[PDB]
């Protein structure tokens, strides 16, 4: 008796703003509604301007989205937009609710929709496919269409193992079916780091032109509850989308003369989404006419339009063999472990994810003037894990010889163990990366502390992490807690100094990544304070 | 000491003679000498096969055929010598010492005196079968196909490796394991007791995703699974099981083409040969002419030691391990229902038939007979064997068929075709020989306790013939398939397949229900006459 949609209002809101944020890159407005039919929980509001409110476009989104979610209907704005044929319902919407974010109005005229903060679920399991096409010159695009129409007919055979498991994923009759499949896996498991790495089989007993072989990962996400019979039709409509999305970014290219790409396989879990971003990318492509594709990308799936998202840089790895572009043995975004802490004022971090990095890490020993080096890595990884580059966290030898490249310090510094500080830091950037940087130099320890009011600016404007050297001991810094009616101020330090390779547990522990109180800078000794700027393009 | 070998010295001089059966002119032909290969399980010291030769057939070409044609467990292991005038074929790690007389006598303690290191055994099947559908592909550039077959075959058994065989039933696996991931006592549930004719584990071989003329030969591939077998044990077996039946079929392709038919697919046969306790794997041409066939049968019969007188190799004949692999008339049909049972034990010496059967009970065949049927429905049980054991390859008649042979043997009339008459075990005997040419013979009885007191002349019949038998009287027609008899109580047993309409293939209520068990010998009527006619084999291959 359950006819009551649920529907997370505030994230359709967001979405919203972020298409109306393209009047750079006038005609009505609609949109599609994704969600999970079953359980009627609205997933996905993608809303599109009237020209892209194409079946054409449709086809592209859902293919790009899980397999469970799918098109539930469409929405209405202003009664003036127009409609494609859809799911079971239209969401009645105005502008001025839009605008206004007026969950008060939006409620009580979609009677069957009730508020939600939907939540993300289940895990993800995660295998590597491979499918080779071949295309008949001078008819290439009408090639592609009944390859992976061939593909999707063929899917049913392919079968995923896990070994070490013994967990097996295939057709079977629903008398076949295994209850708590999997539940072991997907408890209180959430889609970005519990996967399941399956190998992707199929049986020996089936089956001037240009050839296409791709490779690329295939993500369906496993619920708690759900049944070996339910995995395997998700695992099945998980490739389908994957190859349907590949068709689809290589028939573009056709129909603009860019040739026959090959493509890239990518996962993301874009800004506050609760599921995954599954996308094909065509790395052939010239770098431009990539940057032109994020853009489309962006306005299609109503995503930011500041900083960058769908970069390759910045795509999650959950499979063992896909492509990383950072150190896999490091820990990411290690400040996220620690929720014991209590806000003793305004709470501010960090605006993205970044790398732990530390002594005795690249098999060297860097006791003392490593403290300098290790916090200039941990802001690189900051740079290539929100898309500004592609280039790799440098090593110390590589450091010393981009600071001697500048003319700064002497020649014997490179593979020297003299130490280096904050204003050594801001330019090797600059050599490296055409990156800016922003100073805050103090005379005092407590100095810092009065100086909280633009710390947490940069936190909230730049959002990278700082680093700060003083009393011949440096350390990083990822937030702040202020009280500006207290005066109470407090640090979130990552000491850089050597805690384990990779024991998340050990450093909560004992101060490191601890949260730090104000008086943990000598009054004594004098501060600097590196505030690392990001660049004006996504 | 402590290297004993293990030998069915017995089974040994069968094959000699099986071989030798093809002169039939003893010190009449003027011949090469006779040699021989030994094969067995070299790990545990047991000697299987033991296949004889004329000379000329002794080379490395001939013996690769061979030893790619038996079971994954079983290698070259010995060569043999004949009054000590064979060639030798340099391999293995001995050679059999045999003489004339010893071959002759069948003197198994001759046999020990010159071998002594050697055991005599009776050597039993061991074990269950693991079968799997397989296919590859090869690519023949024309005019070097003779050269690229032997290497297309070459480097897939390099890649043999990356396969994985996976039962969907019982979530079973086999594929390649580091040595320490290896799980002990892996299919014991399923080996233990277990032959390779009847305990078929069915897998499917996947291969991983992620990795001029045509060539595509798919085929089944078969490895057995014996009791306290790792995993890896397994996997080592189901790799060079794949890699015999690949060289198989490109050894089969090669000497095609130099033979003259060319290049032609393979059809996957797998058989168990009469006296053998291991498979034989072969893979047949499908294309030929009708000389090339025959002569083809009778050199694999040479080759492998098998008789002149029964039919081995026929395509009928061979088994039906995997459930994709074609079958000739084996529609819903169940075969041989009474292997199916363990519920009895014997109350004496039991014989029983030689050779597959199918099981026809009423309504199967779309029309209903429902009480007149009975006859018919045992004469087709008859037919089943001759096709099964590769007597001939004519389909099983039905009912109008039946009928219509009676009317042109000219003993039942035109009205009777038409009919829904009763007719008995003298009626089958004359469709026997109108259709097949066969002859039967009788035993003609007054009671049902006189069936009782002649049992030994079945005994013997399924000792000698092995066809099944039907019995008509008391207006019922039943199918007798054995026979278990105490000579010392009296006491005696017999094993009926009910003609009679049972659902469908279910053997749990064929079994159990009684449609096919043991019958104690008040089973037939004391008051009526039993004629049983007892079908005769004829004796060429």
């Amino acid at each position: 008796v359950n006819e009551l949609w649920f529907i997370d209002a505030q994230a359709m809101f967001q979405n919203y703003a972020n298409l109306r944020s393209f009047s750079k890159s006038n005609t009505t407005i609609g949109g599609f509604v994704f969600g999970r039919k079953a359980r009627k929980q609205v997933i996905h509001v993608l809303f599109a301007y009237a020209e892209d409110l194409t079946e054409s476009n449709r086809q592209f989104l859902e293919s790009s989205l899980s397999a469970d979610i799918e098109l539930v209907g469409n929405l209405n704005i202003d009664g003036q937009s127009q409609i494609l044929p859809g799911g079971q319902f239209t969401l009645q919407l105005t502008s001025r609710m839009l605008e206004n974010r007026s969950i008060s109005e939006f409620l009580d005229m979609n009677v069957m929709f009730n508020n939600e903060h939907v939540l993300m679920e289940g895990a993800s399991c995660v295998s590597r496919v491979g499918y080779e096409w071949s295309l008949r010159a001078g008819r290439e695009q009408e090639d592609v269409k009944s390859a992976a129409e061939r593909l999707s007919m063929a899917s049913f055979r392919f079968t995923y193992l896990n070994a070490e498991h013994g967990l097996v994923i295939r057709e079977q009759k629903p008398e076949a079916a295994q209850q708590k499949y999997l539940d072991k896996f997907s408890k209180g498991a959430v889609p970005y780091k519990d996967v399941i790495e399956f190998t992707a089989m199929q049986s020996l007993t089936r089956d001037h032109f240009t050839r296409l072989v791709t490779i690329g990962e295939v993500v369906f996400p496993a619920f708690f509850g759900d049944s070996s019979l339910d995995l395997y039709k998700r695992s099945r409509e998980a490739f389908n989308r994957r190859a349907n999305n590949t068709m689809m970014v290589t028939v573009n290219g056709i129909r603009a003369g860019r040739g026959v790409t090959t493509t890239t396989s990518a996962t993301y879990l874009p800004p506050g989404w609760v599921s995954l971003l599954h996308l094909q990318l065509p790395t052939k492509w010239t770098d431009n006419e990539q940057r032109n594709y994020r853009i489309r990308l962006h306005k299609l799936f109503n995503l930011p339009s500041s900083k960058p998202v769908l970069r390759l840089s910045q795509a999650l790895a959950l499979h063992s063999e896909s492509a990383r572009l950072t150190n896999k043995k490091l820990i990411r975004e290690p400040h996220l472990s620690i929720t014991n802490y209590q806000p003793v004022g305004e709470i501010t971090t960090v605006n993205g994810p970044y790398n732990y990095h530390h002594y005795m890490q690249d098999g060297i020993d860097d006791s003392g003037w490593g403290s300098a080096y290790r916090s200039f890595q941990t802001i690189w990884s900051w740079f290539i894990l929100n898309g500004y580059t592609d280039k790799p966290v440098p090593s110390h030898r590589e450091i010393q010889q981009a600071l001697v490249d500048i003319q700064d310090k002497q020649a014997k510094f490179v593979g020297s163990r003299q130490w280096i500080g904050s204003t050594e830091i801001s330019f090797v950037l600059n050599e490296l990366l055409k990156l800016e940087c922003r100073f805050i130099a103090t005379n005092s320890g407590a100095e810092v502390v009065e100086r909280v009011r633009e710390l947490a600016r940069h936190f909230e404007t730049s959002g990278t992490p700082v680093m700060i050297g003083g009393n011949m001991l440096a350390h990083t810094i990822l937030g702040v807690d202020f009280n500006d009616t207290t005066g109470e101020t407090k640090f979130l330090v990552l000491d850089p100094h050597y805690t384990g390779s990779e024991d998340i547990k050990t450093i909560t522990s004992k101060g490191w990544c601890a949260w730090k109180p104000a008086s943990f800078w000598s009054k004594d000794h004098f501060y600097n304070m590196v505030l690392p700027q990001p660049p004006s393009d996504a």
